[PDB]
């Protein structure tokens, strides 16, 4: 019964699913409803992470914290670096169906204690989800953002373009809490993204910049980070 065409979201579903749990042993449970995660292109940022964060030697060996912002009903991102590398995610959510499936997706891996999944008012984003955090610096904040149409025919080519101005906003909080985060990272979907957003840093003088490209076969997607330490 299970659909054998992949342009079919039961058959990306299905994959992704038994993907996880055969590499990974991750059961998840996701609606049709919200973006069916991709595992190859999920990893690939995850790595890049693992690199922008640094490797560390036995003796200096730490828990190291990220912010998830948008987790999705997967909660993909958190599941993830917390089953490889050990990681501890604070997973942010405004959706209800997101959040509720999230945090239930995390319950049933029992990761509740690596994985602190929030739901967060629409206004926010960083700055609010980390009120009065004193005590510890994130190593980073990773981020697969919504396609809101502002926030009609040409609605999709609108909502795509809606991604700029979303990482906008997390260059925004980024600017106020500048060092509280080690690394600010976004993923983006056009290439055309990147020009813009590259010179809204540099206008900023924020210090470190720095991007990528993944690639999986015909999904081609790029990665930007900025740090305020020297
Ligand atoms: N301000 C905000 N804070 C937290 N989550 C937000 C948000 N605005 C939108 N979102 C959520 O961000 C998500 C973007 S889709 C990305 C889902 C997941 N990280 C993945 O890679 O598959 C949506 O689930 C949306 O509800």
């Amino acid at each position: 019964r299970v659909s054998l065409n992949f342009k079919d979201p039961e058959a990306v579903r299905a994959l992704t699913c038994t993907l996880l749990r055969e590499d990974f042993g991750l059961s998840i449970d996701i609606p049709l409803e919200r973006l069916i995660p991709t595992v190859p292109l999920r990893l690939n940022y995850i790595h890049w992470v693992e690199d922008l964060i640094g490797h560390q030697d036995s003796d200096k060996s730490t828990l190291r914290r990220g912010i998830d912002i948008g987790t999705g009903a997967s909660c993909i991102y958190p599941l993830l670096g917390a089953t490889l590398n050990g990681w501890y995610f604070l997973a942010t959510e405004v959706d209800d169906m997101c959040f509720n499936y999230a945090k239930k997706n995390v319950e049933q891996n029992n990761l509740s204690d690596l994985i602190k999944v929030v739901k967060v008012p629409q206004k926010t984003l960083l700055m609010d989800a980390l009120k009065e955090e004193s005590e510890i610096i994130y190593d980073f904040c990773m981020c697969n953002p919504p396609f809101f149409a502002n926030q009609g025919g040409i609605t999709e080519i609108m909502a795509e373009g809606g991604e700029l101005e979303f990482v906008k906003r997390i260059i925004h909080d980024s600017l106020q809490l500048k060092k509280r985060l080690r690394w600010y990272s976004c993923m983006l979907g056009k290439k055309c993204s990147l020009a813009p957003l590259k010179e809204e840093l540099r206008i900023q003088g924020v210090p470190k910049v720095t991007y990528t490209e993944f690639c999986q076969g015909r999904t081609m997607r790029w990665a930007l980070a900025w740090s305020f330490y020297d």
